[PDB]
C-alpha cells in the first residue's frame, strides 16, 4: 500500500465519513508527505457512537473544509506511543496541544477511548476511537 493513511479517499469503507478526507482535505501531502504520523481515526461504528448530531455534521461537506484547518490537532507528529514507551503519557498534536494517553485502566486519550486499540499504519500510527477529540470539529 502507499499512502497509508491519506490514501484511505481512494477506498473508504470503514472511515469513508472521515479519512477519505485525509487524502482530499490536503492532509495527504501532510501525512504520507513525510513520514510517521499518528491521526486518530474513528471506525464507521464510531460515529453510529455520537450519531445525534455529529455524524450529520461530519458527513455534510462542511466539516472536511474545517479539517483542512484543523487537522493539526488531530494529527500527532511521529512519535512512538505508550505502546513503546510507557502507559500514562502526555502525547503532543501538530497544532502544538498534550493529550492524555493512558492504556492502564483502559486506553483513554483525553477522556476518548481508543476502543479498538491498533497502532502499526505503513507510514506512521493508527489508532481507532470511538468518539471524537478536536477544538470544537
Amino acid at each position: 500500500e502507499t499512502g497509508d493513511i491519506v490514501e484511505t479517499a481512494t477506498g473508504a469503507g470503514s472511515f469513508t465519513t472521515l479519512l477519505t478526507a485525509a487524502e482530499a482535505a490536503g492532509l495527504v501531502d501532510t501525512l504520507k508527505g513525510d513520514g510517521p504520523f499518528t491521526v486518530f481515526a474513528p471506525t464507521d461504528a464510531a460515529f453510529a457512537a455520537l450519531p445525534e448530531g455529529t455524524v450529520e455534521d461530519l458527513l455534510k461537506p462542511e466539516n472536511k473544509e474545517k479539517l483542512t484547518e484543523i487537522l493539526t490537532y488531530h494529527v500527532v507528529p511521529g512519535e512512538v506511543m505508550s505502546s513503546d514507551l510507557t502507559e500514562g503519557m502526555t502525547a503532543e498534536t501538530v497544532e502544538g496541544g498534550a493529550l492524555t494517553v493512558t492504556l492502564e485502566g483502559g486506553p483513554k486519550v483525553n477522556g476518548v477511548s481508543i476502543s479498538q486499540p491498533d497502532v502499526d499504519a505503513s507510514n506512521g500510527v493508527i489508532h481507532v476511537i470511538d468518539g471524537v477529540l478536536m477544538p470544537g470539529a
